[PDB]
């Protein structure tokens, strides 16, 4: 029974999603909720947030 | 049981911390780790981060 906490991936994804300039507050909150619920998906969720950020570029 | 959700406090304090212009990268990352881990302490963490920012003004 390995204990995976996903510290590296989760902490990076939280920090990077806070940093993405083009997301609105509700979108950020949705990502944070997904991260809190399933840290194993942190890399996919960060990738999805980056795509959304880019699609909302000015 | 009461469910204290700190989604808004996290995003708001987190955005304020990550935008303080005089904090360095590891400082911001450390604050965000502490905030994610205990979001009930958002007010204290933001206050500490703001003081640090102001002590590092150019």
């Amino acid at each position: 029974a390995v204990d995976n906490k996903f510290n590296k991936e989760l902490q990076n994804a939280v920090y990077e999603i806070l940093h993405l300039p083009n997301l609105n507050e509700e979108q950020r909150n949705a990502f944070f909720q997904s991260l809190k619920d399933d840290p194993s998906q942190s890399a996919n969720l960060l990738a999805e947030a980056k795509k959304l950020n880019d699609a909302q570029a000015p």
